[PDB]
């Protein structure tokens, strides 16, 4: 058996990429921004810097991390390398959906309509931090260094955009003429 | 510790939910439809099956297996509790994303435009099956008999409809003006 930590391996090297940070500003991203779509058990951080350092893939100079040759080399294979799209998550509620005949037509508004104002809610959450980040004096764009930010802000979205208007979508159904 | 079989305990009692099957079925169930969003190690299934007769939520009497009254409102207490949105699925693909400023612009198209053409593969199956559903007679409403099936479905057509949206908004911004 492999270690569970090692899903920190490649969000750990990135995080890097740019130059040097204390453990403290990456335990702050995983924190914030980066646990979002990334979340870490938070006692995995430091254990895995650890075997990475000790793998030659970070050095230490508060100790001080940055990415040697080698890590970069390791984070640039990763990132041009090819892979299947991988299984679909696990989402509880499209189980739920699945059975929808064992629900009346009441019960199935209710869990429908409790699913979307979740979502909603979700969406504004989103939708701040997304005009947060977009607070910025340069303009967007590929060569900006928040291109990735907005990548994964801009993903995020548009995806609970568009689970929302499935949602209200079924709502109509549910609510047929 | 608890079991991870467990995670296939409400697939297992939802499928039930319309009268008896045999393990064959269930398994059958898993390896086509229910397999591609609540996929299960196939290992697990008889195990789980197992672990829900003893607990009385299922019987059987090939072993034919139904839903006890017991299961019954076990699977409905589920279905009606609301349970916060949970936790953004790590999509790999976006951490790499989140990275970008490591790659050229033409790298970043490469990687962009591989993961596209694999979405619109992917959306393409879907379709697919999603016009098989669709060439049942009786038309699609809340009250038939395919309507878990057919938001399942649809779900997965929006997302991933999506994802290629959103790869395409993407690509453009690569390939600026
Ligand atoms: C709320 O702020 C953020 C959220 C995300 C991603 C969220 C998700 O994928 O669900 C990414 C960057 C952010 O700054
Ligand atoms: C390809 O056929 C199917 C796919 C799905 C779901 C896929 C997903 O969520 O990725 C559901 C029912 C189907 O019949």
């Amino acid at each position: 058996a492999k270690d569970p930590m090692r899903v920190l391996k490649y969000a750990i090297l990135g995080l890097l990429r740019k130059g040097e940070l204390s453990g403290y500003d990456i335990t702050s991203y995983f924190k914030e921004e980066l646990g979002q779509f990334w979340s870490a058990k938070h006692s995995q951080i430091y254990p895995e810097l650890k075997k990475l350092t000790d793998e030659g893939f970070i050095t230490f100079r508060k100790k001080m991390y940055t990415l040697t040759d080698s890590g970069k080399q390791e984070l640039h294979d990763w990132l041009i390398r090819h892979q299947p799209i991988p299984e679909t998550v696990k989402d509880e509620f499209m189980l739920k959906a699945y059975f929808i005949s064992s629900l009346s037509r009441q019960e199935a508004s209710d869990l429908f309509t409790d699913q979307l104002l979740k979502r909603k809610a979700k969406l504004s959450d989103l939708q701040g931090s997304y005009e947060k980040l977009m607070a910025s004096a340069e303009p967007m764009s590929f060569s900006s260094p928040d291109f990735g930010h907005y990548l994964v802000l801009t993903k995020a979205l548009e995806r609970e955009k568009n689970y929302v208007s499935w949602l209200e979508s079924i709502l109509a159904m549910i609510d047929e003429d």
